């Protein structure tokens, strides 16, 4: 039950997450991966803002579901 995620750079990111922490997982995973706080990392689906209280099952998005990953450096 894994999905496909792509970034602005065209990178391919694919990893399975929990139905209870779908966004939080990608937020923390990428947070420590880029060295930035989850506050700077957000997930969007076709223009849909996903919150920590939302998951793939919630948006009924699966099966090679396309996702968007945006990363920004801290400055302050």
């Amino acid at each position: 039950m894994q999905i496909f995620i792509k970034t602005l750079t065209g990178k391919t990111i694919t990893a399975e997450t929990e139905p209870a922490e779908t966004v939080a997982d990608l937020k923390q995973k990428i947070a420590d991966k880029e060295g930035v706080p989850v506050d700077q990392q957000r997930l969007i689906f076709a223009g849909k803002q996903l919150e920590d209280s939302k998951t793939m099952a919630d948006y009924n998005i699966q099966k090679e579901s396309t996702l968007h990953m945006v990363l920004r450096l801290r400055g302050g």
